[PDB]
């Protein structure tokens, strides 16, 4: 029993983090095979950067790469997108099998936080609608990378590479490409406004079913129609018929129509929760997927 | 920024889990150096639930009925003994991954990470903190027995609690690595039950603190209490009581936001009559307690 915010063992990609360094800036690199990759804005005040420009006059001992006291040695630099590539002699013999995968908004993945090379925190969180995350990040953090795993298989999905005025982040998935209309220079950014993941707070309903908490469920059903209106009014994202269809499982486990569970959660939208509480929260979760729920309500492990 | 319910990375207790199978149960167990720590029942049958004799089951045992399993390793049992409840099998292997490690036994209230797993495989990390009533909010299946919790000193592993059983509430009990339970609990299936549970008021303090320091102010007030004035409050909420070494030990967070300890308690206490008033604190609609002064300093500081 018990249903708690759970992040992916991040053992793999532990043995993969290293601090990079360059002129005055350090922050953290991804090592990969013989390739480190870091946001590209450790290169080279200049607050409307010419990345490559900058980028050519600088040599490869310009670039310090430190995998815990041992120094590795940059062979090469290239860039793509906003990310840094850094050829290094030696190819990382903790390389875990990975690829790299970009996320959809509403999917959840695993951050490993880390300062100066060195892994200091995991937490699960959520690709935003906005394409932020609500991240916990200080000085120092960027480079950190977010990651799912499958089987013996590590998906890295995120890498950190700034702060936002209301204290949420953005970064870009391992190709360079940002999540989110962001850019990674000095200017004024701002998230938009935000949404709440509809189908992963069914998911959470339905993990708050399998434990027993069972006091939001009602005899209604809704249609897909007018649940959307609802959502909309309460700026919830829509829900779609691959969502519904991505919660039969859950579906079929609790004997929940998946617009059966929509009515609870209409019902909550309109009338509070009322003092009570669902798995220990005052608040409808949405950082938990449909496969989350899946996941952590049958112990499948890696 | 930000403010995350964030757990240590995982890697160092990963490369420790193995798991142990006598007869028909199979758990995880702990391998550090050439012994294997897991929860003495194990060696329980069907008919040895509620009054096992651990002394007389584990006589009966010899060294081969331990099957431990490392990996696609089998582990060879060389010696066995029992300590309080947790049983220390002996192997001809010292695992190459132990990191530098310590066994802690930890105060209620206190926070650590859990690495939930199952036939010796991590299924995923989160946190908790031992409730005032000795028990842990774990998220636990069958078969997760044996799992640890667990913090980190720069690179030395504090274990602090391995996971014995889950009570009628689906709360979950465990020993500290020296086989010691916390709270009156036993390894038996004797009817058991927790305790009613109380608010970690220290840590809710901290995490008011973290509130303030990450931006927001709204629940301050500009009253001051006494301490005792104070308890008699939180008693009636069931609120653990402050204690004077808690008003000394949330003086750094004091220091650095400015408010004084018994000046934010004013606040707890308004909180406690008022609610949140459809507003929330960190992203949370409830007051959050499984933050200690410890987790807000280095999560919000360094």
């Amino acid at each position: 029993s018990g249903f708690r915010k759970m992040a992916f063992p991040s053992g793999k990609v532990e043995g993969c983090m290293v601090q990079v360094t360059c002129g005055t800036t350090t922050l953290n690199g991804l090592w990969l095979d013989d390739v480190v990759y870091c946001p590209r804005h450790v290169i080279c005040d200049m607050l409307n950067p010419n990345y490559e420009d900058l980028l050519i006059r600088k040599s490869n001992h310009n670039f310090l790469v430190q995998a815990g006291n041992v120094q590795l040695r940059v062979i090469g630099h290239s860039m793509q997108n906003c990310v840094l590539k850094l050829k290094v002699d030696t190819a990382n013999p903790k390389t875990p099998k990975y690829k790299f995968v970009r996320i959809q908004p509403g999917q959840t993945f695993s951050v490993l936080a880390c300062y100066n090379g060195s892994p200091s925190g995991v937490y699960q969180c959520a690709m935003r609608p906005n394409f932020t995350i609500k991240g916990s990040f200080l000085n120092g953090s960027c480079g950190s990378v977010g990651f799912n795993i499958d089987y013996d298989c590590v998906s890295f999905c995120y890498m950190h590479h700034m702060e936002l005025p209301t204290g949420v982040h953005a970064g870009t998935d391992l190709e360079g490409n940002f999540y989110g209309p962001f850019v990674d220079r000095q200017t004024a950014q701002a998230a938009g406004t935000d949404t709440t993941i509809t189908v992963n707070v069914l998911a959470w309903l339905y993990a708050a079913v399998i434990n027993g908490d069972r006091w939001f469920l009602n005899r209604f059903t809704t249609t897909l129609n007018d649940f959307n209106l609802v959502a909309m009014k309460y700026n919830y994202e829509p829900l779609t018929q691959d969502h519904v269809d991505i919660l039969g499982p859950l579906s079929a486990q609790t004997g929940i129509a998946v617009l059966d569970m929509c009515a609870s959660l209409k019902e909550l939208l309109q009338n509070g929760m009322n003092g009570r509480t669902i798995l220990g929260s005052a608040l409808l979760e949405d950082e938990f997927t449909p496969f989350d729920v899946v996941r952590q309500c049958s112990g499948v492990t890696f």
